[PDB]
């Protein structure tokens, strides 16, 4: 086999306050979840510095987005340099909400991946297909196009060491469709085969491919057991006490 | 004029703990014109720290926000989060958000609605591009953008918490420099629009600020224009000359 460290990210999205953040982080920290699992929280920009100062170094802190240059005339945007200046080392890039609500292109995501890695951050690039794409038989076509753009952005092959991929079944998020652990495993296996052919066997065997569909305390252990599922990028559940149980998904 | 002069400095995507400390110490120590309202619009990651550092004499603004309090909008910041950082202002509809990030008139109106509902004060930005100005569409474009902002105002009293910024996008990064006369012409047209579409009371009280190229050399001549009630400054906001621009309405 290959032994990839399990990775659980909690994407708070546009949620949090000084008061609610303190309560969530105390619960997570006091619970001491599975020591063998890497744990990340992706928090709103306005709380990045305070969350990183409060939270023990065991836990990673990510920004939920960044732009593709260090500074300039981009009112409202945040750079990797500003994320590092807040003491944080991670960023989520190409999240389905950024792609499909805010219209971020594959090429823009590739340029953000390039700039973040150049500045020394670690990145969680997100991929995934919509319902119309899946129904038209374009799951691999869409995912491979998105992966091509991320690969083009990797400055040097060694930098894959700082990448965690998240697959989002957008076709299942906010449609009546539900993705099964079997459907998750099928896509993750296809992504790993893509990495083997287009990057290297060494990168394919070491890279964490995490699942960004609906993850609950009730389904997390069955997903974790799948051989090509190396963890999660959790949405709504990341704000809830069940995030601790999801962090323990790979424990036994 | 009985409209209080208003000078905003938009840092855009610029700042660090170190550079911010130097800029804010210089601004604070300079004690610029106490009769002028001064705002700094800073990157989200520094909002809380800038508001804690700066005396209440200064306003601190976010550079953007979204149109609901919470939800599944990875990367977005709400008015509730801006208030939670101790800040009371937000810039909305900046030319960069409209023309680089594709924010629609309708979205800007919804953001204005949500920010005002949550108790923030707002700086909605309007302005026409070069192709629009050359086609004689300056007023058509500005009035379309103002219609969408007005649709977002929850109740007429809420204009008390609005400062409009006119950005001559046609002049920003086309190499062209807009004259104080060209600024005054647009500001007068916007004030007449407010008189007809809102009220004479709002038209006479609302600050219409200029967001074109403002320098130490042109700021006093712009300030003296009867319908120019201050500035939304870009690059100069990071420089010592921002203090001179804050003093534009003196003498
Ligand atoms: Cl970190
Ligand atoms: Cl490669
Ligand atoms: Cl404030
Ligand atoms: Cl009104
Ligand atoms: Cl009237
Ligand atoms: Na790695
Ligand atoms: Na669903
Ligand atoms: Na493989
Ligand atoms: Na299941
Ligand atoms: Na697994
Ligand atoms: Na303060
Ligand atoms: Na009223
Ligand atoms: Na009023
Ligand atoms: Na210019
Ligand atoms: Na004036």
């Amino acid at each position: 086999a290959s032994n990839r460290k399990f990775f659980v990210g909690g994407n708070w999205k546009m949620n949090g306050s000084k008061e609610s953040n303190q309560k969530l982080l105390k619960t997570l920290s006091d619970a001491k979840p599975d020591a063998n699992t890497e744990i990340l929280v992706a928090v709103p920009f306005v709380y990045l510095k305070d969350v990183r100062e409060h939270l023990d170094k065991r836990f990673h802190v990510a920004a939920q987005n960044c732009y593709k240059v260090a500074s300039g005339a981009f009112t409202g945007e945040i750079s990797p340099a500003m994320i590092r200046d807040c003491g944080c080392e991670w960023v989520i890039l190409g999240h389905s909400e950024r792609r499909h609500i805010f219209g971020e292109s594959d090429e823009l995501i590739g340029e953000k991946v390039n700039h973040a890695l150049t500045c020394g951050l670690k990145v969680v690039p997100c991929i995934g297909e919509k319902l119309d794409e899946r129904e038209a038989g374009k799951t691999e076509q869409v995912c491979f196009r998105q992966l091509d753009a991320i690969k083009k952005g990797i400055p040097k092959a060694e930098d894959w060491s700082r990448v965690v991929i998240a697959y989002e079944p957008v076709w299942a998020i906010g449609t009546g469709k539900t993705a099964s652990p079997e459907q998750a495993q099928e896509v993750h296996h296809a992504v790993r085969q893509w990495l083997e052919k287009n990057v290297s066997q060494a990168v394919a065997s070491s890279l964490r491919i995490t699942y960004g569909g609906s993850v609950t305390a009730a389904n997390c252990k069955e997903l974790a057991k799948k051989p090509d599922v190396d963890g999660f990028l959790v949405g709504g559940a990341s704000l809830k006490p069940e995030f601790v149980d999801i962090c323990n998904a790979n424990r036994g």
